[PDB]
């Protein structure tokens, strides 16, 4: 009836509109001395999760008329949802539990994005996971509208949230449930949307083993120290922050030489070498280059900062922000590649190869567990405060973290995947 | 030696951290309450160039060791390089001709630009053009380096040059030929980066030109009663502003009704579609997709003002801002939708198709010297300022113009190769 071309180009421009649209909204809003006002644009965002439902549903009683490593992904989508949820709970138990002096776009917000959650979660579950039998035009409507409805939620999340968070007991509960819970929220959003980028685009092992568990067993060791010395007062403070700092700089420079050694190993092993043109290799690429723009930006702010002061000959300097940050640059940019490469190709060289890949494996999830149990000391600097400001080192910490979940959580399973061969 | 998808993802990382580096450098700039000053931006920049024409030299003195619609590109690349010359020559002078007490960055800068332009159309011209021959880590590194570097020539003429230009005859026409001049010189960035990416990425006709000469002849009366109306004293102004938008809202909606006729056209006739699965395709399409962004952001940021003014009930509503911008997104998603099936596909088919692929082209060329030959008069707009506010809504004009002017410039092109099939 209709042709594929011009269905996807169609998509591809709605969603476009779509995104710009809500663009000009927060710009608006973000000039204060005007009439737009944050609960138009939670107005904006909640008629967005509605059509998205009212599609979701149309879509599944269309299915029902019909009859007949997925599991890291599911269980990652689980997880950031049920996180998502207990947060959306919060929420709505703060809306009947205060003094109603708050506009009703804030009732009626965590009410929808809950119902949204649950949907998209079911609908993503189900109808979806090697599911399809059918593409047309009311399927890349959905999935597009679905696509730029995610984005919109993270940016909301990412600028519009905390800057009014960040800027009586159970206030208390509620301020620190929402500072423990709202990274995996803006995570989750990040995972939906590149899940949905995907299908949119498709359609002897000793001593690495034993390195993981001391890598794991420090991780958990700073985490509490720093997560005692944090609800407390602010005595020996500075220890955790600074054995927060070591630690980052010891580990990374562990990885660096992990995965430059598995690098090597492969230069030597020569191959007739890049002959397929693989474009699920393009894709794999896209989603670990996109995962390490958040940490990679807020890498060079920092080397931005230190070199800045450093021009002043000030004290304070330190070598060891700028060691931290330019060494995890080269570690992203040295995982990336090996990852990328292990992905898509005697004895000994296997034995190598695994106790690295078990190695890097327990790093990074090391390296996940550290920030999303609550360490996060970043936004405490005094160096790229006053540089950059409050506001925007907050929102491009609340771009870089998130982010770097995820690529922890990405590079967790390719590593497995990469393991079992 | 070395593998490609290595060679190509290392090249990939280095473009994207140079790119969050100058981000980086930006947005410390851009916080004045620090030591980061716009010469280290400048210094930054002038480094990139450097590197820039030093990779040039070594490349061309290599092939100089060798022997053996591409006039459209050419022709392009030249007008806007001639006239991004003529501003570096007008900086020049104005340095050489000036009260001696702006820094040296200011000096080395619109020199080193200048060669750099010189090179780089040089290499454009000659080294590119159906004569590759070889692709490399250098090739690469060189192509990603280039790519980058106008990236940041871009933003920094977008941001860091018109907020400080647009916030003794001599000293007029210094800042006449600059107003003058300045879209020319962001649209030269934005055609470069264009190109390296295009080559990053692959390595009876009586009416219509009739309505197309009365759209034409109508265009350069609109501009000159606008110039007119705009060298001398406020008088009569705004019925030439009035006479800008009704010429647009007519034009536009003439132009909707043309594309339409061709997509029905193409409806009624039916064919196989679609079966060949065109990267080309995905190429052209990206490129007028990135094109039609700036004009989308503008004609929505016009949109949410105008609605956001309307819900006061207030007076100076008169609904031709609306029509205008409306009109813009719609005509602009059915032309590009055209072009697109127009590309990749009795006789009196032909002659509608003909007429309208002339009326199309000559309203394309009209709708492109407006806007270039200095009438712009969306900067002075009262309702997006004060709701964006003046810094925002001059960047949103900055990026969306010059963005406007390589689209128009690219759809007469493709019009022209449309026409003769
Ligand atoms: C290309 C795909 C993968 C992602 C698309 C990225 C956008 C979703 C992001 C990147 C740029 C971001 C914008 C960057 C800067 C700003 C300006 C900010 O307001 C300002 O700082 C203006 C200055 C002021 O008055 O405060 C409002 C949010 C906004 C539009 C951001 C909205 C979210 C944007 C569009
Ligand atoms: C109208 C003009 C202003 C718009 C054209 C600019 C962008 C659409 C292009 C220019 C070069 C492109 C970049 C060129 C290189 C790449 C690397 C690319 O990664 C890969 O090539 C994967 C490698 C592999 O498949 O193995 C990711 C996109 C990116 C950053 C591109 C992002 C989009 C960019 C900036
Ligand atoms: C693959 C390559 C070619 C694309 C790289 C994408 C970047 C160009 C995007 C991704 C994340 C974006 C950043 C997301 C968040 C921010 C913080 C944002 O800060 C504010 O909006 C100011 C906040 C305030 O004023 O209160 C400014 C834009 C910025 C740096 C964005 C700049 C554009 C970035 C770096
Ligand atoms: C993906 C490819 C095709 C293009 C990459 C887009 C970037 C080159 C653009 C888009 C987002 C832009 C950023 C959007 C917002 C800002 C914030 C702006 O400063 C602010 O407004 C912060 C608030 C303040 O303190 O004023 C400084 C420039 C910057 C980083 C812009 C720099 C240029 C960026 C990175
Ligand atoms: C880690 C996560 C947060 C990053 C993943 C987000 C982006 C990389 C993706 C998500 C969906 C993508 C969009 C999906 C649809 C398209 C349409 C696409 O145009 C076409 O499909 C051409 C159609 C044709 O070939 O005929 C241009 C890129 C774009 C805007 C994509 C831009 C990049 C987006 C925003
Ligand atoms: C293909 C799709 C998925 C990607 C769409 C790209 C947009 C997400 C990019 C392209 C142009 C960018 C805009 C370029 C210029 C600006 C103005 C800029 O304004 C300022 O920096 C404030 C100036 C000041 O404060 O003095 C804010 C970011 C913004 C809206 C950028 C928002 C991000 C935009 C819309
Ligand atoms: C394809 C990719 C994105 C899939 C995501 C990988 C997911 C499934 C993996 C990677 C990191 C893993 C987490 C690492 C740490 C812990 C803390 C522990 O106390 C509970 C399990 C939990 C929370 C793991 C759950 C599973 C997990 C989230
Ligand atoms: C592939 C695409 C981008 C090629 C660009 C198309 C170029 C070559 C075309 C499209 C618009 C054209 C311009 C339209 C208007 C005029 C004004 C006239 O007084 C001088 C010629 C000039 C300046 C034309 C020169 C050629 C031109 C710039």
């Amino acid at each position: 009836k209709y042709p594929q071309k011009n269905a996807e180009l169609l998509s591809a421009q709605y969603g476009t509109n779509l995104l710009l649209l809500g663009v000009s909204v927060m710009l608006a809003l973000a000039a204060q001395s005007g009439p737009v006002k944050e609960e138009h644009l939670l107005s904006f965002i909640t008629v967005l999760m509605l059509v998205q439902l009212v599609w979701m549903l149309c879509y599944m009683i269309r299915r029902e008329r019909e009859r007949s490593g997925a599991s890291w992904i599911r269980g990652g989508l689980t997880m950031l949802a049920l996180l998502s949820l207990i947060m959306d709970a919060f929420r709505i138990g703060y809306f009947v539990g205060y003094h109603s002096c708050i506009s009703a776009a804030l009732g009626v917000y965590p009410i929808v994005h809950a119902l949204h959650t649950i949907s998209q979660v079911h609908f993503l579950w189900f109808h979806i996971k090697d599911v399809i039998k059918k593409y047309e035009t009311f399927e890349r409507f959905g999935v597009i509208h679905a696509v730029f409805t995610n984005l919109l939620l993270w940016c909301n999340g990412v600028m519009s949230e905390t800057e009014h968070f960040m800027h009586t007991s159970v206030c208390s509960m509620f301020s620190t449930s929402l500072y423990y819970l709202y990274p995996f929220n803006i995570e989750y959003h990040i995972f939906v949307s590149a899940m949905l980028f995907v299908m949119w685009k498709n359609i002897g092992l000793l001593l690495g083993p034993l390195g993981g568990l001391v890598a794991l067993a420090s991780s958990v060791s700073v985490l509490v120290v720093y997560l005692i010395h944090l609800e407390k007062t602010e005595e020996m403070h500075e220890a955790a922050v600074s054995m927060f700092y070591y630690y980052g700089v010891a580990m990374m420079a562990c990885m660096c030489v992990g995965s430059g050694t598995g690098l090597l190993v492969y230069r030597m092993e020569n191959r007739p070498m890049d002959t397929g043109s693989n474009p699920a290799r393009t894709l794999d690429t896209e989603l670990l280059l996109a995962s390490s723009l958040g940490s990679w930006l807020m890498s060079w702010c920092s080397v931005v900062a230190s070199v800045a002061e450093a021009g002043q000959k000030s004290p304070s300097f330190s070598w060891t922000s700028l060691t931290y940050s330019l060494l995890l640059v080269l570690e992203k940019c040295i995982q990336n590649l090996f990852i990328v490469e292990s992905l898509y190709r005697p004895g000994r060289k296997r034995q190598i190869l695994k106790n690295i890949c078990m190695f890097l494996f327990m790093c990074n999830i090391s390296l996940w567990i550290l920030p999303a149990f609550g360490c996060r000391p970043q936004y405490d600097n005094p160096l790229e405060n006053e540089t950059f400001g409050t506001s925007v080192w907050t929102t491009v910490l609340n771009v870089a973290i998130p982010l770097n979940l995820f690529y922890r959580m990405h590079s967790v399973a390719s590593l497995f995947e990469v393991f079992r061969k």
